[PDB]
C-alpha cells in the first residue's frame, strides 16, 4: 500500500504511489493506476513492474516527479536523453533553462546541415562534377575559362593596356576583347546546352546562379551588336554596360558550391544574423559617441587668430570623425588623421580600448557557431555510411 | 549494533552509526539517534530507513560525512545538487574551492538578469512599445524625430552650412533651426504629456532618462528667449548652450532600452568592474615603464652638436612618450611617432609584445561573462512560459 | 523463458532474450544461444551469467542493443570505453556522429606524436646531443659556428662593409671572407666525418638536412676555385652563387630539431592542412571582391577635367587594390594607400569588419589543435617511464 | 573458491580472487590473502568483506586491477579521486597520460598560490596596511609622496622647465628640486624608522624592495653633498646620477604588492616561462626568414642606373629588415617602411599571416593559465574561512 517498486533493467527503484500520480496522462500515471497489471508486465512473486530501458538515466526522470524540476544528466549525450524522455511520455520542452542550451545543441546543427531517353545523361554531365569521368573534365574546363575571364576583366582597368589616342579619350587593347569573345562563345554554348536538358524549367529559372550567368553573358552581345547609330543613347548604354561588366566576377561562386568549407560558412552566416545585428548596433553607438567627443576635445587648442577654429586639427567636424572612430576602434590605424592635442589623446586611448572590447563581445559567439558547424560537417567525411547492422523487432 | 542501512529510492546505502554522528543538528544526526523509529519511516522486517530522493547524488552527501570534505558531482546541474543538499540540511557554503565556481555559476547569472479613469491608458501608451497597436506607432514616430534631431546636430558643425559673413564671425543656415524647432515642439508635447499621467511623480523625476530629456529640451527655449539685451552675459550663455547642445545625442538610449543585446551588455558591464580596474592598472604600469625606457633609449644617438639632445627624435620627453606607448601596446600604430635608433627598436618590439599580453589577460574573462549572460538571456526567448504541469502535494 | 539476467561485476542486468539476439556474431548473440552454459560461466543456483568487467559502462553497450544507437558515456575516458567495446565485440566505427569527435580524440594525437668496432661510437657522438658528455660540447661548438656564419651573412649586405672603388662597382671587406673560411673548414670536417660513419648510406643521403648542409658548403669552394678565366661565365656564376648564399641560413634547423616546441609545431602544421587551404580560399575571395568594390567606389569623385579619372585616388586599378585589401583585412594598416571619398570609406569599414571575421574563422581550430598537441607532448616530460607494476595473467 | 565479493558502502562488487592478486603490497592484495578474516571486517553470514567508502568511485580502482590501465572518472573532482586512491594504496603516478592533465590540475594551482616591548607595534604599523587604523593613513601618505616624486621626475624632462642660459647648457627650475627634497626627507624618515624595528635584519636586507628604496634615496644626498671640487669627477658622477634617477619610478611596486591582480599576474609569469621561451624562439625564426626574403625580393625592381641597387627601396639590407618584420608580424604597421614592388607585396602578405599564426600559438596557453589562477584566487575572497564543522574520529 502506497509503496511501488519499479524494475528498470535489473535496477530496483522504489517510490510512493502518490509521487507517481503527480503528472497525469504519462505512462507512470497509468502505472499508478491500481488496475494496471493487465497493462504492464508484472509478476506477483516479486510484486515489481518490469521494463527494458537504461537504468542510469531513469533516475532523473523519476526525480522530475519527486521534485518538480526537470534536468538533463551531463554524463550522456543529448539525443540519448531526448529519446529516453520521449519513450516515457515527458514533453521535452519542460527542461529548465539551466540545462537547455546543451540539450538542444546537436539537434539544431544536425537539422541546419540538412536544410527524351538522354536527358538524365546530359543533365548529370553538367551538374554533378563527379557523377562520371567526363563531368570532372567539363568542370575543369569551366574553371579555366572562368579564371581567364576574371583575369581579363582585372587587366582591362590597368593603365598599360589603355593608351590615350572624340579627340583623345582612351582605348583598350583589341585582343582584350578577342579573349573575352573566346570565353563568351563557350559560356553561351554551356548555358544554352543546360537550359534545354533541365527538368522543371521554372525551378531552373528561379535559381540565382543561372540568372547570374545569363546577366554576365548578355553585355558582350549587347556591346558587339550596339555599335551603330543613336549616338547619345549608344554612348550612355555603353558606359552603363562597361560598369555592369563586374557581374562576371561572381561566376566564381558557380564552381565553389562543392567546397565543404564554403557551405559551412554559408550555414554559419545564415544561422548568426542576430549577432551581426548586435555588432552593427554596438559599432554605430561607439562611433557616434567617440566622434562627438573627439570633435569637442580638439577645440581646446584652438588658436585665437582664425575665425574657424578647425585649422590646427584633422577633425573639422563630426562626420569626418566617424571615419577616424571606425579606423581606430578596430586597431587598424592608417594614420591619415590622429589627435594632436593633450585632451584628444585621452579620448583616443579610450576609443581604442572601447573598440577592442565592443568588437570582442559577439565575435566569439559567431566563431563558436562556425567551429561547431565545421566539426559536425567534417565528421561526415570520416564516416561515409554503414549497413544498419541493428535489425529492429527483436 | 554500530551498523545502519539507508534506503534512498531503492538503493541500499550502508555505513557505521559513528560516521553518521559526525555532524550534529543535521537530519542524519537525528537518524543516528536510537529513538528515531517514531520520527522517520522504518520497517522492522528489513531494518532499513526509507527515503524518497535521488539515489545517485546521495553518495556525495554521505561521502562528506565519511571523509570530511564536501564536493559537488559533475554529472548533475548546480541547482539540482543545491536543492538536494538543502533538503538534507547541509549548508551550501561548505563546499571546497576546487568545485565552488561551477556550483555557484548559474545562480549568480539568474539573479543578475532579474536585478482618473484613463491614467492606465495614457501611461501605457507612451511607456510600453507593444502594450497595444498605437504604442508601436508612437515609438516609431519618436524614433523618426530623434534621428532627425541627431542628423541636424551633426550637420550644424559642417563648414558647408556655416558661411562667413561682430564683423565677420560665422552664421549657421536658418532652416537648420526650423527643423530643430519642429522636432522640439513634438518633444515638448510628449514630455509634458507623460509627466502628467505618471504615477509616483518623485520616482518619475528620479529616473535618468526623464532628466536627460528635459535637459535636452531646455536649451532651445533658452536660446529662443534669450536673444535680447545684456550683451556680455547673453554672448557667454549662448556659447555655453551651444556647447551643451551635445546632450540631445543621448536620447538614443531612450528607445534602445527594449533591445535585448543592450540590456545584456549593461548587466555585463555592471558585473565586471574588477576586471576593468585590473586592465586599467596593467595599462598604466606598462605605459609608464615603456615611456621611460623609450625616452632613455633614444638619447644614445644624440648628435654632439645641439644643446638639446632631442632634435633627431620624436621622443622629446616622457609625457609625450605616454601617447606612443598607448598607441603601440594595442597594436594600433598610427605612425606619427616611432623609434629611429637601433636601441629604440628593441624597446619598441618589447612594448608591442608586452602590450599584446597585458591586453589579452583580462579581456577573456570579460568576454566569457558576456557570453554566459547572453546565452542565458537568449534562452528565455525560445521558451516563453508554461502552465506548471507538476502539481505539488502528491 | 524470454528473460535473462546478466551479472557484470556484482551488478545485476536484466533484459529479454529477444533484445540480445538483435546483433549476430557478437558475444551477446552467443549468450542468447540456449546451449551456452558450457561456453560461459553460469551457475544454476542463481541462473545468471557471470562476467568480470566494469559495471558502470556495460549499460551503454546494452542500451545499444535496446535502442539501436551507439553512444559513448561522457564520464569515462575515450580509451577505456574503446577497450570495453572491443572486448564485447562491438565495432567502434558504429558510434553516432553526436559523440564521435570526443571519442576519436586522444588516439589521433597519440599516433601523430609517434609518427668497424668504433662506428657506434663515432655516429652517436655527432647525432645524439646527450648520448654522452662530449656530444654536448660538439653540439655547442656547432651552434657557435652556425651563429657566426649567419652573422657574417647578414653583415655582408650592409653598406658600411661595401665601400665603392670594372671601374667602380663595390667590394666587400676581406676579413668577411676569412671568417667564412674559418667556419667552412670546420663544417667540411664535420660533414666529411659523419658521412663516413653513417650506416645505411642511401638513407643518409635521402635526408634533407644532409643535402642542405652540402649545398651550403659547396658555394664557398666553387667561388674560391672559380676566380680565373672565362670572364662571362665566371661573372654569371659568381652572381648566381652570391644569390644562393642564402641557403646557409637554413642550417639553424639542424640543431633545433631537439627542441620540443618546434616538433610540436611541425606536427600541428602537418595535421592542419585543410584549415590552411580554407583560410587561403577565404582570403582570396575577400580580397578580390573588396578590391573590385573599392576601385569602383573611388570613381564617384572623379574630377571632370582629366582624361584618366585616377588622379585624385591611390586606387588606379584593381590589382593595386589587392594590396590594400590584404593590408586592411588583417588590421595591419600601413597607411600608404587609403580611401579618400565618402563612398570609399564605407567600403573600407566593411572590408575591415569582413577581414576580422574571415580571419577569426579557422584560426581557433588551428590554435586548438596546437594546444592539444602541446599539452600531450609536455605531459610526457613529467612522467618519464614506469616499471609496469600490473603483471598480467591473474 | 576463486570468487570473492566486496561490499563498498552497501554496493556489492564481485570479482575473481586471481584478479585481486595482480598488484602486491596493496590493500586488495592483503584482502586476497586467505587468512585475512582477522584483518578486515568480515561476516560469515554473508561471506562479504565490508568497507566504508564511496561506491561510485571504487569501480575505476577495481577496473585498474581488471585491465591494467588506471584512469580517473570525469564525474568527480580531482582531489576526491586522489584521496580515494590514496586510501586504497594506489600510487597516483600511474594514471595514463590520457587523463593526467585534468587530474593534476587543481593541486598545482593550489600549491602555487601558497608559494623592546614595542617592536611588534612599530613593525606592524609600517608593514601591514590594515593591521590597524593608523597603518591605513600611513600607507595613504606614502602613496601621496610616491606619486608626487614620480610626477616631478616626469616633469624634469620637459622643455618648458629647462630654460637655456659652461656658457649656455641648460638648467632645471629650482623648485623642482625643493619638491624632491620634501619627498626625500619623509622617505628617509620612513626607511630609517623601519630598518630599526625589523626583526631578522639580514632577511630585511635580502629583500629587494628595501634595497630599491635605499638606492632611490641615495642619489639626492650624493648630489646635494657633491657640488664642490674635482670638476671632472664631479661632472661625470652628476651625469651618472642624473641617469640613475629613474630607479625612483620603481617604488610604485612597494605599495602594489597588496593588490590581488598583481600577485596573480606574478604567479602566472613565474609559472609560464616555457611558453615565453617558445614565443621568443618562434618570433626570432620568423623575423630572420622574412627579413631575408623581403631583402631579396625588393632587388628585382633595381634600376639599371645606380651602383647600389638600394635606392628605390626602404630595405637597404637585412638587419634593417628585422625591424619591418617585427612590426608587420604583430599587425602593428607603423608604415615608416613598406614594400614597393610587386614581388615584395606577396612576401608582405605571407609575413602578416605567418605573424598572426605564430603569435596566436602560445598566447592562449598563457592566457588560460592566468584565467585559472585568477579564478582560484578570487574564489578565496568570497569564502573567508569556516569553523571545521566535521569533527573527526567518529
Ligand atoms: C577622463 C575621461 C572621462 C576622458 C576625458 C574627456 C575630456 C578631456 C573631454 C570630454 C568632453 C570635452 C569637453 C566638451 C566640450 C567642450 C566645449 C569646447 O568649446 C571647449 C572644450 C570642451 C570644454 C571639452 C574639453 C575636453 C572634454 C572635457
Ligand atoms: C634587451 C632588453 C632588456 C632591452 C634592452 C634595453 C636597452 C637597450 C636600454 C634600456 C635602458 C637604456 C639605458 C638607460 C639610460 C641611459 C642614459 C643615457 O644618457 C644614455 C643611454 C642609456 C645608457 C640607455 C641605453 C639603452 C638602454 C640600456
Ligand atoms: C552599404 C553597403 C552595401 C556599401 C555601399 C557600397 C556602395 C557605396 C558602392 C558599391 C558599388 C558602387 C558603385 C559601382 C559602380 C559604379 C560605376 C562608376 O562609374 C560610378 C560609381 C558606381 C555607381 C559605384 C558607386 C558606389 C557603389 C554603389
Ligand atoms: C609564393 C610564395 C612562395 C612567395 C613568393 C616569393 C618570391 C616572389 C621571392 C622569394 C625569393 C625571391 C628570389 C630570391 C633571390 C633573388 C636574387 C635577386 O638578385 C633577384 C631576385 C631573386 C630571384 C628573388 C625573386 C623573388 C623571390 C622568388
Ligand atoms: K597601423
Ligand atoms: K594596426
Ligand atoms: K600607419
Ligand atoms: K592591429
Ligand atoms: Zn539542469
Ligand atoms: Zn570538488
Ligand atoms: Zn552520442
Ligand atoms: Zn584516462
Amino acid at each position: 500500500s502506497e509503496r511501488i517498486v519499479i524494475n528498470v533493467g535489473g535496477t530496483r527503484h522504489q517510490t510512493y504511489r502518490s509521487t507517481l500520480r503527480t503528472l497525469p496522462g504519462t505512462r507512470l500515471a497509468w502505472l499508478a493506476e491500481p488496475d494496471a497489471h493487465s497493462h504492464f508486465d508484472y509478476d506477483p512473486r516479486a510484486d515489481e513492474f518490469f521494463f527494458d530501458r537504461h537504468p542510469g538515466v531513469f533516475a532523473h526522470i523519476l526525480n522530475y516527479y519527486r521534485t518538480g524540476k526537470l534536468h538533463c544528466p551531463a554524463d550522456v549525450c543529448g539525443p540519448l536523453y531526448e529519446e529516453e524522455l520521449a519513450f516515457w511520455g515527458i514533453d521535452e520542452t519542460d527542461v529548465e533553462p539551466c540545462c537547455w542550451m546543451t540539450y538542444r545543441q546537436h539537434r539544431d546543427a544536425e537539422e541546419a546541415l540538412d536544410s527524351r531517353r538522354w536527358q538524365p545523361r546530359i543533365w548529370a554531365l553538367f551538374e554533378d562534377p563527379y557523377s562520371s569521368r567526363y563531368a570532372r573534365y567539363v568542370a575543369f574546363a569551366s574553371l579555366f575559362f572562368i579564371l581567364v575571364s576574371i583575369t581579363t576583366f582585372c587587366l582591362e582597368t590597368h593603365e598599360r593596356f589603355n593608351p590615350i589616342v572624340y579627340y583623345r579619350e582612351a582605348e583598350t587593347e583589341a585582343f582584350l576583347t578577342y579573349i573575352e569573345g573566346v570565353c563568351v562563345v563557350w559560356f553561351t554554348f554551356e548555358f544554352l546546352m543546360r537550359v534545354i536538358f533541365c527538368p522543371n524549367k521554372v525551378e531552373f529559372i528561379k535559381n540565382s546562379l543561372n540568372i547570374i550567368d545569363f546577366v554576365a553573358i548578355l553585355p558582350f552581345y549587347l556591346e558587339v551588336g550596339l555599335s551603330g547609330l543613336s549616338s547619345k543613347a549608344a554612348k550612355d548604354v555603353l558606359g552603363f554596360l562597361r560598369v555592369v561588366r563586374f557581374v562576371r566576377i561572381l561566376r566564381i561562386f558557380k564552381l565553389t558550391r562543392h567546397f565543404v568549407g564554403l557551405r559551412v560558412l554559408g550555414h554559419t552566416l545564415r544561422a548568426s544574423t542576430n549577432e551581426f545585428l548586435l555588432l552593427i548596433i554596438f559599432l554605430a553607438l561607439g562611433v557616434l559617441i567617440f566622434a562627438t567627443m573627439i570633435y569637442y576635445a580638439e577645440r581646446i587648442g584652438a588658436q585665437p587668430n582664425d575665425p574657424s577654429a578647425s585649422e590646427h586639427t584633422h577633425f573639422k567636424n563630426i562626420p569626418i570623425g566617424f571615419w577616424w572612430a571606425v579606423v581606430t576602434m578596430t586597431t587598424l590605424g592608417y594614420g591619415d588623421m590622429y589627435p594632436q592635442t593633450w585632451s584628444g589623446m585621452l579620448v583616443g586611448a579610450l576609443c581604442a580600448l572601447a573598440g577592442v572590447l565592443t568588437i570582442a563581445m559577439p565575435v566569439p559567439v559567431i566563431v563558436n557557431n562556425f567551429g561547431m558547424y565545421y566539426s559536425l560537417a567534417m565528421a561526415k567525411q570520416k564516416l561515409p555510411k554503414k549497413k544498419k547492422k541493428h535489425i529492429p523487432r527483436p
